């Protein structure tokens, strides 16, 4: 996706500004509107009927969130998006949005397209794989697994015995479907281990 | 995607015939082709280490399949893609397909790239379901589940005590995620339990 492709996209879009730690949507709100990840970071999470999160991803500028009814028929979210940071979030609902496919935009429709093609390939990838973890590997081994994914993310702030992470007990346990105090047990073990150590919500990871 | 956007892709695409229980390509293998489900039901299925597999979903006519290296440019295969039955796929390498993609099937460009993302879309909103389901629900649940959504498949066939749903201890395990024993156990418990017969190859679930 091209600077113009984008620029263009963005001068129908309303910009607006969030807060961190907000949920811009549930499952169940209205399904209307497509979102644009400006600047800022959020995440995607599968709610369960007690109330318990399954963190499917991170997501920062140039992604498109809340896409799916725009591919699927449907009046309500599946999923909740939550800001991470402070966050600047462009929208277009969908009615307008295939409107302008089929005039003004037209041009750009192949790279729009293709370019949130690319994002729920990569998506589907990752759950994917999160689903096979999550039905054939121990807490543990879900959890070094994710700590290195962490890591290989550009958010991976570097440091002198290896790459220095940004995770609380609580979150680890929402990326791997476990309880919070499990996720501390494990972070003990491995910290025992050598492996890593951390502090509060600093994971130092060696490598 | 219209009728006419699927010949046109179609004319310049490989048909090849598939027995049954064929995986079409293996985690592994080079991936510089898109497959089309034309005739048929395939699995997308995918593997651990301790060689254990996790049905990842059913596809029949009209399914793009081996899309993935279409939109992550890489050298190999995630997943394993496996004829259920006997099918039809029409195949072309994804060089050829953006490069008609610029050619004679820009105009059919939109509406194709628009149709893989219905599909990346379902299989997202499905696997993320999975994914929650395994890491939320029981065993025991999440079988029971199961049964019920292949009841509303095209292939339940209808039954005096309630509906006839061929699906093997081993599928059932691959669906579920568990250990093709641990799925037997279920299905014994269940066929106590007065709702379903185990009836070797096929169950029988009472009710619906």
């Amino acid at each position: 996706l091209d600077a113009g492709t984008i620029e263009r996209f963005l001068a129908h879009s309303h910009r607006r500004r969030y807060p961190t730690r907000t949920d811009v949507f549930r499952p169940g709100d209205p399904a209307g509107t497509l979102y644009y990840v400006i600047s800022g970071s959020v995440s995607i999470i599968a709610e369960e009927d007690d109330d318990r999160e399954l963190v499917l991803g991170y997501f920062g500028s140039g992604e498109f969130v809340g896409e799916m009814g725009l591919f699927i028929e449907s009046d309500t979210r599946e999923v909740i998006l939550r800001t991470r940071t402070q966050c600047e979030l462009a929208e277009i609902s969908y009615e307008r949005l295939q409107q302008l496919f089929q005039t003004s935009l037209s041009p750009d429709a192949p790279r729009i397209l293709y370019a949130i093609g690319v994002q729920l390939s990569k998506r589907l990838l990752d759950t994917t794989r999160k689903a096979s973890r999550l039905a054939f590997l121990d807490v543990t081994d879900r959890i070094v697994r994710t700590l290195h994914d962490l890591s290989k993310e550009p958010e991976a702030m570097s440091h002198p015995q290896g790459t220095q992470l940004r995770v609380s007990r609580q979150e680890l346990a929402r990326l791997v479907g476990c309880s919070r105090e499990m996720a501390g047990r494990v972070l003990k073990k491995l910290q025992a281990d050598g492996l890593l150590h951390a502090r509060g919500k600093t994971v130092v990871l060696y490598g």
